[PDB]
């Protein structure tokens, strides 16, 4: 349960036994309701104008043994349920979206669980809208280009 | 097209003004006529702007090591050039708050770099918040 930054915003990791029964369904665990709940009342304590995406992963293992016909499918079912979980524990929808990546995108290789749990991740990542130099850009766009 | 174009990069937007345009001799950082309304042009934007933009005038050197004048090596001259022009938008409008002044085919060398941006820090706030309810 990492936490990285990049210049655009804030990325939360978290494997799939921290949220899910296995990798490769949407279905939640135990200690589910309490950790999310956890980082819920983080989020809440963010500005109100901080965006909040949820994006699911995928290993690249064959679906059989599951019910999906994608891994992006599977991905945003997960997602789908986390982004849900964080509501029913107060969040709010107009600051929550959810999103899938299917399995294109792994952490390592898929040589050991531990690492396996990286790829079948969900991420939160955290945001804004910033528009501002965007905004200078173009005045200055129109009066001077 | 009387003036030098606007460049943009990912952190604000970029007005490249050639002191070959700007200021009188190469060796120099007097300001004229020419180069006036133009300062005086884009002063009025800085204004009309959200004061929270800031503005950094900075100023850029060739290699030709010209000590005929005062001013010794190039730092001194960039210097000295970007706060000449960091100077007639105070007097032409810009408030003395939102301006900076710096120093870092030459005729693409020799400019007065206004730089446009902000302290944006919310992204900052987000990671300050979250490394502390987390990370071990």
């Amino acid at each position: 349960s990492v936490l990285e930054q990049i210049d655009q915003g804030s990325i939360l990791k978290l494997p799939s036994n921290l949220l899910f029964e296995n990798a490769t369904s949407d279905a939640i665990n135990q200690d589910m309701m309490l950790y999310i709940e956890r980082i819920a009342k983080i989020i809440q304590k963010l500005p109100k104008r901080v965006h909040i995406n949820v994006r699911g992963f995928t290993d690249d293992t064959p679906l059989v043994k599951t019910r999906f016909k994608s891994h992006y499918e599977l991905a945003a079912n997960r997602a789908y349920r986390v982004m849900k979980v964080l509501i029913q524990y107060g969040v709010n929808p107009n600051q929550l979206s959810f999103s899938s990546y299917g399995s294109t995108n792994p952490i390592a290789p898929n040589d050991s669980l531990e690492n396996r749990m990286k790829n079948n991740r969900v991420e939160i990542f955290f945001s804004t809208d910033a528009n501002d130099l965007s905004k200078i850009h173009s005045i200055l766009d129109n009066e001077f280009n």
